[PDB]
């Protein structure tokens, strides 16, 4: 799987560890061993929600499987509830867009997983 | 709604309120209301349009709903006037992807809109 | 067609010309003009693959067509040998996500290809 954050806060208010802890807590919300989640964090963007600038983030989750109406209601809170402790941004300043991918369309190691 | 550019057009080429401008003028367009619309810009970027490295820009427009063929065309043209205007971004150097999210995929303030 | 590339790689680890090869390279393996390939290049992100902060990126290629079970087999061996050769990156530690797109759903010039 895949997990992507952009946000206005600024790097220095991103925890080192941060990509660990989302990769733990992913790997165990998804059940697949961490090798496989992969992670990434921009920091210090120009947005606005709600035509505000206060801190936000605008996320997406890919992953082959393992999405859906009621695991994408629990990965909500979990993602929420990371991003508020770890970065200071209220839970509704915050959109995950979620991707349930086929294995033809998801590119690895030279190959794809089909 | 959320609506991301990249450009390769420097930050200082970013006219203040723009981000108010997106939020406005989506708002309008896409008949949803401001308090939920998020809007990105990401300038300084290293890309390439047809190999050229002029000012271009990727852009999405992600909604539940409202997207389609007409609606398309009509953002189009709002928005590749706005990066032109605005951005000094020739229209013919424009990508816009757009997606029509189920509500269930769309994750905010711990659930999803489904 | 539209490629985008995401790594921890520094920007100064990136070979002159490397958007060059990369829209020669797409337009030589989907068969369609440079003029209509789009690169973007991000380096320097804070990412990690499998809770590790080694080499990584994270891509997309997206199309009107062209992407397919065996196509996307042959565009992954492609461009994860151009990011092991040009920027350092195992292949293992790749995932580019493939994108079908539906013509009314791509802006460009002010309208759509609808
Ligand atoms: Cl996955
Ligand atoms: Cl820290
Ligand atoms: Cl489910
Ligand atoms: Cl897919
Ligand atoms: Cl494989
Ligand atoms: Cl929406
Ligand atoms: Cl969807
Ligand atoms: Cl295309
Ligand atoms: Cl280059
Ligand atoms: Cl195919
Ligand atoms: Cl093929
Ligand atoms: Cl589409």
């Amino acid at each position: 799987p895949m997990f992507i954050v952009n946000t206005n806060v600024p790097r220095a208010s991103v925890p080192d560890g941060f990509l660990s802890e989302l990769t733990q807590q992913l790997a165990q919300a998804t059940g697949k061993p961490p090798q496989y989640i992969a992670v990434h964090v921009v920091p210090d963007q120009l947005m606005a929600f709600g035509g505000s600038s206060e801190p936000c983030a605008l996320c997406s989750l890919h992953s082959i499987g393992k999405i859906g109406g009621a695991q994408n209601r629990s990965y909500s809170k979990l993602l929420c509830g990371l991003l508020a402790e770890r970065l200071r941004i209220s839970p509704d300043r915050v959109y995950i867009n979620y991707y349930d991918m086929n294995a033809a369309n998801v590119g690895w190691n030279n190959s794809t997983f089909a």
